[PDB]
């Protein structure tokens, strides 16, 4: 029974290897991953591979790996799928640990914005899970950490870290990665997808996909808001994706609203991920 070699980049930016038959379902490989990570609240999980216009997909569990990656290379990466809104809702404090290494790629990828005070406030509180206390032995006036915090690093952040490392004397590693989670939940791009498209007049926007619904930047910030509840229908016809609206007290009809996505497999997998977050967030 012939066996494919599958590679997974963990999300401490190690890689996992292992070996599934070559019909398999994503599932299967996402049962070994988790099974790796001691990880059992895996509903909030997920794998990724990159297409050949090198875009990223979820691997979905329910399809061969074979028909998904098609040409490619057996090479995954594990990620959040579904960012809870509330972290402190979570049975298990190595599920939010998991949760806290992706939100830490978000900020440093620059995915998820961030002021200079929440980058150090996320910064003390991992470098307080992972060092433990402050120690002024290892950290001089000169001091700059292995820790990656930001997607520019600067000596003033560098320094109000450890000024924040200090406060958090006694904090043990659920404590520390637990109010990670209470300040970075709150951040206006926190576990929003952000996907390029043209509304039906043509002006670039990008269209946010959430635990809240999907969101229309039509500038730069929130121009719109769909919760999840009012979308009765989510469709894609070519490059072309489509939510139907549930109609309105007293209105007469739903209403449907168009957007013009970069090709149809972009339109496709915007569909995809809008169908997930809908049915995930409609349960939770
Ligand atoms: C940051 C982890 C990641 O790769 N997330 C992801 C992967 C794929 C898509 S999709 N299928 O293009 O909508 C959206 C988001």
């Amino acid at each position: 029974p012939k066996s494919m070699q599958c590679k997974v980049i963990l999300l401490d930016g190690s890689e996992y290897t292992c070996d599934v038959e070559k019909r398999s379902r994503g599932q299967v490989l996402f049962d070994k991953v988790c099974e790796h990570l001691n990880l059992l609240e895996k509903d909030y999980f997920g794998l990724t591979y990159r297409d050949a216009e090198n875009q990223k997909n979820w691997l979905d569990p329910a399809k061969e790996i074979k028909k998904q990656v098609r040409s490619g290379a057996w090479h995954f990466s594990f990620n959040v799928k579904f960012y809870p809104p509330d972290p402190a809702q979570l049975s298990e404090d190595i599920t939010r640990y998991y949760l806290c290494l992706q939100l830490r790629d978000d900020i440093v990828s620059g995915r998820l914005p961030c002021s200079f005070v929440t980058l150090a406030l996320l910064g003390s509180y991992t470098v307080q899970s992972e060092l433990g206390d402050y120690d002024p032995d290892e950290c001089g006036s000169d001091y700059i950490s292995e820790f990656r915090f930001a997607p520019n690093h600067t000596k003033e952040l560098e320094d109000k870290v450890i000024e924040l490392h200090k406060s958090h004397r006694g904090m043990t590693p659920a404590e520390a990665e637990m109010h990670f989670l209470e300040n970075a939940k709150k951040l206006s791009m926190y576990g929003v997808d952000l996907h390029h498209a043209k509304d039906s007049e043509g002006v670039e926007i990008m269209l946010g996909v959430c635990a809240s619904g999907l969101l229309i930047y039509r500038d730069r910030l929130r121009i719109n808001r769909f919760a999840w509840p009012k979308v009765l229908k989510i469709s894609y016809k070519r490059n072309n994706f489509y939510i139907k609206i549930r109609p309105g007290e007293f209105e007469q009809f739903e209403s449907t609203i168009g957007f013009k996505l970069p090709n149809h497999r972009a339109a496709k997998r915007l569909w995809k991920v809008c169908v997930e977050h809908h049915t995930f967030f409609r349960l939770l």
